[PDB]
């Protein structure tokens, strides 16, 4: 099943998508700077593209560390980048009462992984009627992904993209099981998976870059970064086109 | 270090304390009813008891499924408990909102597994002042306790209780390792660990499985367990019986 | 580091190299036959390629369950192979005293996954001085294999290939870890590591599965792909399915490291 | 399901056995010594003892470590071990070859974990009558020790004991899974089970160190109530009094 944001088609046999921005909104000047970094590189290449960035890091690394610009500031540069660029934009949302505003301008809303089964969130998402991102947790395996479909579904929303982290190996490890992406393909309708390459990785470019061209080689709707060095991104997506464009020209079966 | 809740003294070196009750609060009737059973068991095996319940149930098999009484409910039936039984109780948290009403009632609140990194709970229920027991994610090591531990501490809050609930182990699986409680114990100052052996479990008659994983984890010196037949009693003497031995040993 | 076996050329940047045949030796005209397809198949396509059959099961589930032909059966079949088809071998050993005549038939000699640690079977397998291929234990992970490389070196063997096989994940189950070939290039001098398909999903239709798996180790630029095929693979997929491989392989291998 | 091994009685019901000694046999004075210090400390407590040493360890970090004095002279020093102490030995063999000669001498040898389903070896193993310790490979799980077990039995041997050491947990490190116990005494007719809880620990770091761990460790496997305790290469005194306390509440409880 495919989903459209926009004029991008989203999914699993559709050219890739990319997800990418920054971390923590911090001010509109350098967001924009960022984001046409992002556009221009992308525009070039033919890739299509989603903004990505959260105003309210609700796990921070320190309490008092910044969380970002907040709700009404983040909106706010989130307007402005979609009437910059013209660009969809994705966000993540950490409660209940935040969906309906952060919904009526983000063209995504996304799950957190931590709060994937707090069933008061995934409704109140699901109500929206946007497009949602599910960050599938570390500790829930890919057949497990069913159960939160599931309750979005019950609760009316059936546009669910479904996103790959990695799993827990032994402590502080991640390993990403490339047969995963399967399983929730075949157990979720088919919905687009895409690829959180940079929160499945704890030099790091060659890394990146294997990880990242091993799930796009299993046949993907997108891949989802934040850790990549700005400059080096066209070298990286030329890469990554390359093979999803072989990928994706082949059939199925 | 201790925790004083109460008349109980909560430490890796004391008498373990028992933390129980029930799933979610459904009504007053049954609350009380289970919540008599487990004192006068722990009563007559002189068991220190803390009460436990959920008012609110955060994952749900379906958007329709029982959510528990909620909080205006679930604290009217937690003052009911501790005027009864004159015993501390238990309940976890979700939102930072709840934290002040909660701990205006419950002795102990609870940060769930899943939140344990959710910035704004922790400072929330740090600055409540009340005990927390932190339930120490699947996926977290225990050598990363500690950094869930300085945040409370940057919030004004010390009396904090570490609980093992397992670790992540292939899909669907836990496995508990019995060493992450000397890792926790030696990385957060001595802090009080209790082990939550019925989720560690959740994944896997059943019986045998809780009472043995129950006492290797106890074995290795704990502050509490937090879980006609008489089935309660029967694991709770053999539980005691190990942690006299244990607690009597020196370190 | 590349090896030359005949003339084929194995490494990490060149062509991919096919280890493929059957599980265990049954018949001669079983094994002609199989072999045959996989000659016919791979030649078409411009794939190198090396026969691969055990002689013997080692480590079956019941004492009576059919263990195959044996040592001196098995030699006369693997140069019945090598006279028809011109083409290398490769097999197991599970014993120090067979090194030396298997080598002496066998092209690539192999250390099973389970003895990997045995310093003796390593020590004879060394003193051959024949191409070695390692099964990487599903307990061991990527930055120990240096350990075993160690060891093969200390005995004066340097033709060493690296085959991942996928990590024990929970109990009865694996999980191939992507970084893990570029872990075991930098830290093994950039012996050629190729990727054993099959055992790492025997715990887990298949022919999707398979697919998927070995796409996404080929993506991270490996010598060679390893796997075996049934009359396991059913053998009529093998071209299908190797017409994907290549297509990967050669747009991997064309982009510059 | 207990073994009898000389005067000692080794089962999941019985006063926990120890074995244990040195990592390879070099030299008969050396091993004399050694084993003297073990069972002086063992008989003080009461505790049963077998002796443990490798003649021939075949799975070293060097091709070039030593392996032990060999076949010959080291059962030769068992011999001498077990005239002098009169208690029961334990060994490895690796090799088919080598299944009857050892078993001559050693009340016990040992199935390496990495040979566990080596059919040939397990058949010579077996085939020797003797008691077998079987080590649990750390990548198997307790459900399929089933399998070993009925390898053993098909070939005609069910003095059996069961070796726990560990499982993969990630990369390097090792877990032991309390429950894994229970599952191997529920599926494989209860025979002994024992813990080798030095191995289980190697992979492990670092007011304690690793003789606190080893401590926690083993008083946590013992309290699922165990066959035996197995230790690799005045502490152990100490460490023996609280495994013995432990043991000695748990084994004094009826299981149910
Ligand atoms: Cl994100
Ligand atoms: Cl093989
Ligand atoms: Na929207």
């Amino acid at each position: 099943m495919d989903i459209k944001i926009n004029d991008i088609t989203l999914g699993n046999n559709s050219p890739f998508v990319l997800f990418g921005g920054i971390n923590v909104l911090e001010s509109l000047d350098s967001t924009l700077q960022t984001c046409a970094h992002y556009v221009e590189v992308t525009r070039k290449l033919g890739i299509p593209y989603i903004f990505k960035a959260s105003f309210d890091k609700a796990n921070r690394s320190s309490i008092h560390s910044y969380r970002g610009v907040g709700l009404e500031e983040g909106l706010k540069i989130f307007e402005k980048v979609k009437a910059e660029f013209g660009i969809p934009v994705i966000t993540d949302v950490h409660e209940p009462h935040q969906c309906q505003p952060v919904a009526e301008v983000c063209d995504v809303i996304q799950l957190p992984a931590a709060l994937a089964r707090q069933t008061d969130l995934v409704v109140a998402m699901a109500k929206t009627g946007n497009v949602v991102n599910i960050k599938k947790p570390q500790f829930l395996s890919p057949s497990q992904m069913k159960n939160i479909v599931e309750k979005f579904h019950e609760a009316g929303n059936g546009k669910l993209i479904l996103c790959e982290r990695g799993s827990s190996f032994g402590y502080d490890n991640l390993v990403v099981d490339m047969l995963g992406f399967g399983v929730m393909k075949q157990t979720c309708g088919n919905l687009p998976v895409i690829f959180d390459v940079t929160h499945s990785l704890q030099g790091r470019r060659a890394q990146a870059l294997d990880l990242a061209l091993a799930g796009m080689a299993t046949r993907l709707a997108g891949l989802f970064l934040e850790a990549l060095p700005l400059h080096l991104l066209e070298d990286f997506l030329i890469r990554i086109k390359a093979l999803d464009d072989l990928i994706k020209s082949q059939p199925i079966l």
